[PDB]
């Protein structure tokens, strides 16, 4: 099956753009990344950085994840991110999202060898 690392890339990485450029970004990306196939995923974050810079976070500041696990890491720098959140008009299969662009630190959970991001925990 798809690996956890690959799933993180598909769900969260967008190195092809520096920022969301229109209100439609989330609608397009949630659909194109297959995140709305079975249900409307309610929230998701895309990161507009190189993959290597995001993978490097696994070597940065160790912190507790929101659920208490201790394999989370916070980026030293802020990163360009886009938050996608379902709107009130969203109704499967026509899932609809609000796009918000921001520059925040990211918190990811890492696993494996090589030790890589597998879960997006939070932005702060």
């Amino acid at each position: 099956k798809e690996t956890a690392a690959a799933k993180f890339e598909r769900q969260h990485m967008d190195s092809s753009t520096s920022a969301a450029s229109s209100s439609n970004y989330c609608n397009q990306m949630m659909k194109s990344r297959n995140l709305t196939k079975d249900r409307c995923k309610p929230v998701n974050t895309f990161v507009h950085e190189s993959l290597a810079d995001v993978q490097a976070v696994c070597s940065q500041k160790n912190v507790a994840c929101k659920n208490g696990q201790t394999n989370c890491y916070q980026s030293y720098s802020t990163m360009s991110i886009t938050d996608c959140r379902e709107t009130g008009s969203s109704k499967y299969p026509n899932c609809a999202y609000k796009t918000t662009q921001a520059n925040k630190h990211i918190i990811v959970a890492c696993e494996g060898n090589p030790y890589v991001p597998v879960h997006f925990d939070a932005s702060v």
